[PDB]
């Protein structure tokens, strides 16, 4: 998380960080509680290749990463079968865990936007995790959950400053519909923030409207964080997710 | 260059090294010269985003990297207007020489294939370059121009080997019609190696089949080298390149 | 430490962690609480070109570094003027903190030994610190305090291992006075438990032997670990810290 | 070399590359060729801990490392007996080349200082090297011989600088008489640069003043680099290597 601050113990019960099996279990993405035994994350987390199951473990909401793991098993990774690379779209996947989880008030679900929900320009967006403070910059030690207010762009506008000093034809889309745009040069997410979650209050609710998914380094000029559109795969969740 | 040899001073004339401005002009790509003034490479080494033309040189063939560089300016980079990311296409890109080049019989230009050659399995094809030798490991100095024999395979067992150990769904296309693929476990091209040319041999005469573009990994089972199939974009690149 | 495991909360009251300015207060060297506004620490760690004393915090015993910092400002730093590298002997620094501290049963001090005592074999010593787990691997989150049972070595004994697969001739001490030789192949401290202390239980008191100083490599056959021995530089240490 | 300039195909014909086996014959260290069987370099290169022989090469002056490559094998490494680190001294070792070398115009042996040559300040000087450019860079390919002009500086000059901002008592010598000291803050010897010669025009001739041993950094201030005194060590050279 690029700018920001430390998140308090109350907000985002539904946080989780992906641990990769090593010299110890580390925190290689982030990732949502959208069901209690089903997290939501990114596909270029876990894909588009296969990988042990046994090497792969799920920590829910901690303020420190590391400090009081309690970590839980995974018994199956469902990846959008459309998906290959991230700047192509259908980044989007769902963990299963082995035993559903007992949900209190400090570790909770989030909940999935209706179809119909669009996200305009000027919502008030968050964006949390435990990835990179900036670019090949590590989160140093205690490793506190960090939260950032990030400014949602209208896709057309976004798509246009992702062709401003590239190469490639305005008539060819970087920023396709089943993608959402938000940040600054201020306010992003980076490395290691992957999978975790775009959250916006609506009508007093709080809605998952994006997985963080990728961009042109963090937090740099005319390139906007870009993440899955939650809405556009609705149907696909669905079909796995009560 | 995963397996084969030491390239000898006769072959491959048409091999070209790009270098990159920093502490020292470093190899980041190779090329081919495909016109006294265009050298053909992969859009990936050079976009999508646009780079500064002052901090790139293009270095002709020479035996062993930085020993007698001769580095030439370049005055255009022309990247495929379809291009973002390696797999999904469209990685092309030319590179117009601020002066032609006085071609001898030690450096010369490669040919480009007709439009309805389809390069099947079974033809015999090199790759060339100064890239990687194995996964994480630079080639070593002298820094010696490698060549390797690579088996050509056919897109829809190419397609097929990529889905294996994969999540994405069978009918979900990886390897697309601009592309094409080449190599085993013993024999492959890596990082370094991107831009570089897959040569076959034609009615006896040396074509251009492919720019190296990407894979999973170097040389691992099943993920065969994929390179950007040069008579797809031959449209393209006649379009600034002169035919004759 | 290579091998060993965690320390239990009760154990090692007077470990310190030294730690420098950057990103975050850094870990870098261990030391020993002597004295409520005293820490023993080895002199590598802080010289011999002097560094910022703004730059440089000392924490107090904690299970898992970085997790509950508590940082203490240094007034002064000490190094033995003898000093300049690790290897050659007076590998010994003194930390003076801003004030003293409050010492309670989870926090307090080391007893240094009476001047006689000369640490023989088999002696029951450990060796305490939040150094790298193996040669080049760091130790991993939540970096927790590993304690290892270390076996003492007689220093003529050491020398002449030392001088095993070396060039040097075996009339040129390597291992000298000011030096103890502790571990094996399994147990031995190893980069960032420098100034961290070496104790051993004699007559059912916690003494310090030693501070972690140098070796070749880390549990490396032939090659002990090498502290600086306390008892030969108690005079200069009780010149600036009370007895 | 920090500073300086790549050297002309005519100069330094003594200068020696020490390679080590890896994934190639990789340079680490510099030398110098004193007889057609004998290389000088410093001992902390190889030393003191003893090295296997087969994975260790001599490759004899070249203008670009690895594109020219005649890797000769060593026979016998012979480390001065004293030696155990580069700053306490006796930072001085021999190579025994398996077979004499044919002796050129373009390579051939530098000249030993007489016992008498004190090397006094304001004296031409130049190392030579493969080393690094600056702190942690790398020499780039394709890897030219450096040369640089040195400023030597008086001993006790030189050890009162190394005092400046060090916690080291100023009555505790640092550089001691088998050292000799040269360099500025734009001119130094580097990290791969050890081993390599000092030499001086001294009546006409080329005299080999020092071996580059060591320093604190590479052309920082008040820091100069330090090199073995060849003069010092001459009665040892000449019990293994013919006059
Ligand atoms: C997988 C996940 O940890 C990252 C982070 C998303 C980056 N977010 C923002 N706002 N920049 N996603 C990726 O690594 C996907 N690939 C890319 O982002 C690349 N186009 C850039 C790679 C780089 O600069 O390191
Ligand atoms: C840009 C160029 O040097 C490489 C060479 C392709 C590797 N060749 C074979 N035969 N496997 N092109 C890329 O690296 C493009 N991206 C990828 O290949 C990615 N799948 C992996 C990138 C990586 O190694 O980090
Ligand atoms: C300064 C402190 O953290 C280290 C650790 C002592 C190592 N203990 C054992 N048993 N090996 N002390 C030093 O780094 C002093 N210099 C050396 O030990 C060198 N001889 C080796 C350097 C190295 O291995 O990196
Ligand atoms: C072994 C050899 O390549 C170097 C060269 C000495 C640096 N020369 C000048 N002129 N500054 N010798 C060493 O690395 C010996 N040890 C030291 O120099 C240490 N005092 C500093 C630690 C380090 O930078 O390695």
């Amino acid at each position: 998380i690029v700018g920001g601050q430390e998140a308090p113990r109350s907000k985002w019960p539904w946080q989780v960080s992906l641990r990769v099996h090593g010299p110890y279990w580390m925190h290689f993405c982030g990732g949502s509680l959208i069901h209690p035994q089903w997290v939501l994350t990114a596909a270029h987390c876990v894909g588009p290749d296969v990988k042990d199951l046994a090497a792969l473990r799920v920590q829910l909401r901690e303020q420190h990463l590391y400090y009081q793991d309690q970590l839980l098993p995974v018994s199956r990774i469902i990846v959008h079968p459309q998906f290959y690379t991230a700047q192509c779209g259908a980044d989007i996947a769902l963990l299963e865990l082995e035993e559903p989880v007992n949900v209190s008030s400090h570790v909770h679900t989030v909940t999935l936007p209706p179809a119909s929900e669009t996200f305009p320009p000027g919502m008030p967006c968050w964006v949390t995790g435990w990835g990179d403070v900036d670019n090949d910059e590590r989160l140093p030690p205690p490793f506190p959950l960090k939260q950032v207010k990030v400014p949602i762009m209208e896709n057309h506008i976004c798509d246009a400053k992702y062709h401003l000093g590239a190469y490639t034809g305005d008539d060819v889309r970087i920023v396709r519909d089943d993608m959402l745009c938000a940040g600054n040069t201020r306010r992003d997410s980076c490395q290691g923030d992957s999978g975790g979650p775009l959250v916006c209050k609506v009508n007093g609710t709080w809605l998952q409207a994006g997985v963080v998914s990728w961009g042109e380094g963090c937090a740099q000029p005319n390139r906007p964080g870009i993440y899955t559109r939650v809405t556009y795969y609705l149907d696909w969740i669905h079909h796995y997710v009560p």
